[PDB]
């Protein structure tokens, strides 16, 4: 379960169910779906589980993944969604 907080043109808001089994931490990734360009990456620990994403294209569709991190140090996949940039005002 992920929820869509915020769409703007150049940032996203996302906010994600804790996991269910013990974690250290998350990896948010957020990339463009089809057209080429670059991955961006950004990491919480285990208490924050909501995140805005910015320095976005508008227009663009996105990946956002959330992996979870467990105590053995493993990144798991944990939820991911498609969400599409509103063009510039």
């Amino acid at each position: 379960q992920m929820q869509v907080t915020d769409v703007q043109d150049n940032s996203i808001s996302v906010k994600w169910l804790p996991s269910s089994s013990p974690v250290t931490g998350y990896r948010v990734t957020t990339t463009p779906k089809n057209g080429p360009g670059p991955t961006k990456t950004k990491t919480a620990g285990p208490d924050q589980t909501e995140m805005t994403i910015e320095g976005l294209q508008p227009t663009v569709e996105y990946v956002v993944s959330v992996y979870a991190q467990n105590p053995s140090g493993e990144s798991q996949p944990l939820v991911q969604t498609a969400v599409t940039t509103i063009p510039a005002p």
